[PDB]
């Protein structure tokens, strides 16, 4: 059943300065997230294109956007590539390690938080908001899987049944108590309006 591994000391790190860094433009995490699904789309369009059989698995390259007022969560989903049990261990397929580096490298000389991305930990950007973090995940070349963690140190891999999902990856945020503006329609379209606004796939913004 439930595995749970350390991040590496660095990225333990990373996470660590996310979480307790004050840094009031927390918005980017959409920005972030949003823009590895639109990557995570890239890598399947690309495939495909030499080999239709890929997109067995769904036809329809898209970002739906979830909020879900009663559990608190804000639920990030594409039809894109997916990653394979290794990727999801090694780092959710981030250079994390290297890119850890730099970012700090590059905090000390004039970079703020919100260029995180640059460094290929966009996706850790998603602590400023969430107290633990879901990601279920499906690739052509494996089962489905559920990471978990809510930083102190660990995650969690296990196998995932309850809802198959064809192809893609699903990052549910469980919001910190204060993080709820997250989770209002009018803060979300202003959100994508201002950072996401002209992206190669669609974005479904689910009401409640």
């Amino acid at each position: 059943e439930v595995e749970t591994f350390a991040f590496q000391a660095e990225i333990a790190q990373l996470m660590s300065l996310i979480i307790n860094t004050f840094y009031s433009n927390k918005e980017i995490f959409l920005r972030e997230l949003i823009s590895n699904s639109s990557d995570a789309l890239d890598k399947i369009r690309y495939e495909s294109l030499t080999d239709p059989s890929k997109l067995d698995s769904g036809k329809e390259l898209h970002i739906n956007l979830i909020p879900n007022k009663q559990d608190r969560t804000l639920t990030i989903v594409d039809t894109g590539i997916g990653m394979t049990k290794a990727d999801l261990i090694n780092n959710l397929g981030t250079i994390a390690k290297s890119g850890t580096k730099a970012f700090m490298e590059a905090l000390q000389a004039g970079a703020d938080i919100s260029m995180i991305g640059q460094f290929g930990v966009g996706f850790y950007s998603a602590y400023l908001v969430a107290e633990k973090v879901t990601v279920i995940t499906k690739h052509n070349d494996d089962e489905q899987y559920a990471w978990e963690s809510s930083a102190g140190g660990s995650f969690t891999v296990r196998t995932d049944t309850g809802e198959p999902m064809g192809r893609g990856t699903k990052v549910i945020l469980h919001l910190k108590e204060d993080q709820t503006e997250y989770l209002e329609e009018r803060r979300i379209k202003e959100i994508v309006k201002k950072h996401s606004q002209f992206i190669g796939y669609p974005i479904t913004l689910f009401v409640e």
